[PDB]
């Protein structure tokens, strides 16, 4: 459970995505790829995509990444009172698009990446800090989830 102090620094690093959303999700879903290749497969979608260039002009992946960060911003300002958001993404993410816990850590990784990339005055160690903490208890909340629904354990 996060303090208060720690969930204001990641819901002010956040109202900087919310001014351009589809920028930020284009950013992150790039890096996802790019850093981890296996990703772009679960995305039966883009998965053919080859360069940086056709992604920055995929609609598809453009919505993709608007559709990741308006969930993700809903569960974040819910400050982990967030149940009732992570269980349709659970239920859809373990039953039917079938996404690992670790590819979840993968695109946390990737969030922080361009967090940090494009707001460092807005995310230095102390909100880098308050991030992790919140990307972890969405995962470790899910992962527990995932299991209820039958998936990993
Ligand atoms: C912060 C993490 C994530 C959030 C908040 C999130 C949220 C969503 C939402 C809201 C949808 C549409 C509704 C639904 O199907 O549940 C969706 C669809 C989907 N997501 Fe995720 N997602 C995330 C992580 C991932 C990761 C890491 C992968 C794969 C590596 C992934 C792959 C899928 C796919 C394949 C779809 C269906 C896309 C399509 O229609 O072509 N998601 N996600």
């Amino acid at each position: 459970v996060l303090s208060e102090g720690e969930w204001q620094l990641v819901l002010h690093v956040w109202a900087k995505v919310e001014a351009d959303v589809a920028g930020h999700g284009q950013d992150i879903l790039i890096r996802l790829f790019k850093s981890h290749p296996e990703t772009l497969e679960k995305y039966d979608r883009f998965k053919h995509l080859k360069t940086e260039a056709e992604m920055k002009a995929s609609e598809d992946l453009k919505k993709d990444g608007v559709t990741v960060l308006t969930a993700l911003g809903a569960i974040l300002k819910k400050k982990g009172h967030h149940e009732a958001e992570l269980k349709p993404l659970a239920q859809s993410h373990a039953t039917k698009h079938k996404i690992p816990i670790k590819y979840l850590e993968f695109i946390s990784e990737a969030i922080i990446h361009v967090l940090h990339s494009r707001h460092p005055g807005d995310f230095g160690a102390d909100a880098q800090g308050a991030m992790n903490k919140a990307l972890e208890l969405f995962r470790k909340d899910i992962a527990a989830k995932y299991k209820e629904l039958g998936y990993q354990g």
